[PDB]
């Protein structure tokens, strides 16, 4: 039980890192869209990838 508690407390740091990368990718994608079509699509793919990793971390934490 102690080891599991440590594992989730550390899985919070990955949730935090991918929060950071998601913010950066979302900024890039929205900047591309506001101004480009292909770059916007690719950047949205990256945004979805980071958010997917976040959702994975959230399910594991849950």
């Amino acid at each position: 039980l102690n080891e599991s508690v440590l594992k989730v407390n550390e899985l919070n740091k990955t949730l935090s890192k991918k929060s950071t990368e998601l913010t950066e990718k979302e900024k890039e994608a929205r900047s591309t869209l506001d101004k480009s079509k292909q770059k916007y699509s690719l950047l949205i793919r990256d945004v979805e990838a980071i958010k997917t990793e976040m959702s994975n971390v959230q399910a594991n934490l849950d």
